[PDB]
């Protein structure tokens, strides 16, 4: 099988040897403040942004409610540096494949006042440090896009994705947990993209962090179920944030 390290923390040289050895791994959330450096407490200042996110009106699946947010970095790693790019549309071909043409999205700038805190800075910045170990970017840099999520029960009905577990179509992938309430599902399943092996597991501590080398891997997460259906009144989501690390550039069209 493959380690799914959800109980014990895992320390940077071992984390690198589980991504190389089966392309993702678990860190708990003791890991990641041990990567990063900054104690829980600070990772809880970015919270309340997950109460704020904008509603995301693109899709009219029928699906769970969907409220989001973007923003996009550039992080040097020699000498090490972090900062903000002007905002900008996030693109979805229906191919990794594709050179030129799909959809260009258009969401809503991150919160400026989530991007200083120091715990922001610091998670980004780690992760990059990290992933560059195992394949080192372009010119040493990562161009990077966060995504923030909340999914609300509060209207929808959550099916499997049509196309099955995917691929980011970047370099590296962190899914950070965020929370949830009210709901059962959401479990994450992490399958090697050229062979048959597969995990399961849900993210269930605040800040447990997946991290997917997205060349090795696909993955993919079931629907929400809310836990009291019956009542309409008692809140019912999951929040993550995924943030994406690219060398080259930003996925986009030519
Ligand atoms: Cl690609």
């Amino acid at each position: 099988g493959m380690h799914v390290d959800i109980e014990l923390p895992l320390g940077r040289a071992t984390a690198l040897q589980r991504l190389r050895a089966q392309g993702f791994c678990v860190l708990t959330p003791a890991a990641l403040e041990t990567l990063t450096g900054m104690p829980l407490d600070a990772f809880d200042m970015m919270l309340p942004y997950w109460e704020e996110l904008a509603p995301d009106l693109h899709l009219k699946d029928g699906g769970h409610y969907r409220y989001r947010r973007h923003g996009c970095f550039m992080q040097t790693l020699q000498p090490g540096q972090l900062e903000t790019v002007q905002h900008r549309a996030h693109w979805q071909p229906t191919t990794y494949n594709a050179l030129h043409g799909g959809m260009e999205r258009w969401f809503e700038p991150l919160s400026n006042e989530m991007i200083h805190l120091p715990s922001w800075s610091a998670l980004l910045v780690a992760l990059g440090e990290l992933f560059a170990k195992l394949r080192a970017p372009q010119g040493g840099r990562w161009y990077i896009e966060a995504h923030p999520f909340r999914i609300d029960t509060e209207g929808g009905v959550g099916r499997p994705t049509p196309e099955g577990a995917h691929r980011d179509g970047v370099d590296f992938v962190a899914v950070v947990f965020i929370g949830r309430q009210g709901v059962r599902g959401g479990e994450t399943r992490v399958f090697d993209a050229a062979g048959p092996q597969g995990v399961r597991f849900t993210l269930e501590q605040p800040w447990t962090v997946l991290l997917l080398d997205d060349q090795q891997v696909i993955h993919e997460s079931t629907p929400l179920l809310p836990l009291d259906p019956a009542d309409p009144a008692v809140p019912a989501h999951r929040d993550t944030l995924v943030l994406t690390y690219r060398s080259g550039g930003f996925q986009a069209p030519a």
